[PDB]
């Protein structure tokens, strides 16, 4: 019986629900603590859904006590999310083995993750860390030992005859409507076939004169769309960057927080892409990026060897195979 303790967001939950189906099929009982609009999704990777009370969207660990009205069903194992501190406290208690998930990047004694911003132990990393990149894209990762696993992307419309661009600013920074405006008049009358996700926070009637070449939706099926794109703008979260090399999708990175510049300039600097910074976003830049990377065939055969690299690193499988073999 293992239990997934996990932070109420996309980010961090869709790479599990892979892991929960896997564990599942293997003959284990997943219990996967969540809130109530993710509830749905743990139940169909054949989780144990139970619903909290989170009431928020710092530390906030005030979800501990409600997801130890559980004693009855204590777990041989708990699994948490980086930022599901609950679940590293909640396994200390029970002094249960406890594994660490990475939906970003892995920090261990030579890098952390911050900005140099002081702001007032338990980051140290647990016997197994499961990071959802392969090796290749972790920062500094080198001085990354056998303590973290890095299995990489952990994964569970008729197209035409000309390229498919995708443009998303993820599940939670996508309320900039600006840029929206300026990526329609980028490519109103381009060779491109667009394929945009606005978010909940714009309504797609609202925009005016929606050119023929594009579609708008407030969500989008990614991974469908990834596998018959050419090109991704994207915000630098690690999920959309993992599922675009993946998929072999070269980027175009804007990102709207730390974490995501991080990403944005690892991308860069690896060469699988473009780092367009937030405040240089123009319609001429979005056009001059898409045309510098949607030409560079170098670019797209490092993009193609980072899909490799992704596929090697094992997925969702070979993270289920660790967590059993962990016992
Ligand atoms: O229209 C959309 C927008 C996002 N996603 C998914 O939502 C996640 C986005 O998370 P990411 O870590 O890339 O950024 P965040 O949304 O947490 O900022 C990924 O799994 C995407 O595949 C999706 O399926 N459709």
């Amino acid at each position: 019986h293992i239990s997934m303790i996990n932070i109420p967001a996309y980010g961090h939950v869709n790479p599990t629900l892979a892991l929960v189906e896997k564990l599942c099929e293997k003959g284990h009982r997943v219990t996967y603590a969540t809130t109530e609009e993710f509830a749905p999704a743990v139940q169909q990777a054949g989780g144990e859904a139970l619903i909290y009370h989170t009431s928020l969207n710092e530390s906030l660990s005030i979800l501990p006590q409600l997801e130890e009205l559980y004693k009855d069903d204590q777990p041989d194992l708990i699994i948490y999310d980086f930022v599901a501190l609950a679940g590293k406290l909640f396994a200390e208690k029970l002094n249960v083995p406890v594994i660490k998930l990475c939906s970003s990047y892995a920090q261990n004694e030579s890098f952390q993750l911050g900005n140099e911003d002081m702001l007032k132990q338990l980051a140290v990393p647990e016997a197994l860390n499961i990071v959802f990149m392969p090796k290749s894209f972790q920062i500094q990762h080198e001085t990354f030992d056998d303590r973290f696993c890095f299995v990489g992307p952990s994964l569970g419309i008729d197209k035409d005859d000309r390229p498919l661009m995708l443009i998303s600013l993820g599940t939670a920074f996508n309320a900039w409507p600006e840029f929206y405006k300026m990526c329609i008049k980028a490519f109103r009358d381009s060779s491109w076939q667009v394929i945009m996700s606005v978010g909940k926070t714009i309504d797609p009637e609202s925009l005016e004169d929606i050119p023929a070449n594009f579609t708008i939706r407030q969500s989008v099926p990614q991974l469908e769309v990834l596998e018959k794109a050419d090109l991704f703008i994207s915000h630098g979260g690690m999920n959309s960057t993992m599922e675009a090399m993946n998929a072999g999708v070269p980027l175009v990175v804007i990102p709207q927080m730390y974490e995501q510049e991080l990403t944005a300039n690892r991308v860069d600097e690896l060469g699988l892409g473009v780092y367009l910074p937030k405040e240089e976003v123009t319609v001429s830049s979005l056009q001059e990026a898409v045309q510098a990377v949607s030409s560079d065939q170098e670019l797209l055969s490092r993009v193609k060897n980072m899909q490799k690299d992704v596929k090697e690193a094992g997925g969702a499988e070979r993270a289920a195979a660790e967590i059993e073999a962990f016992m």
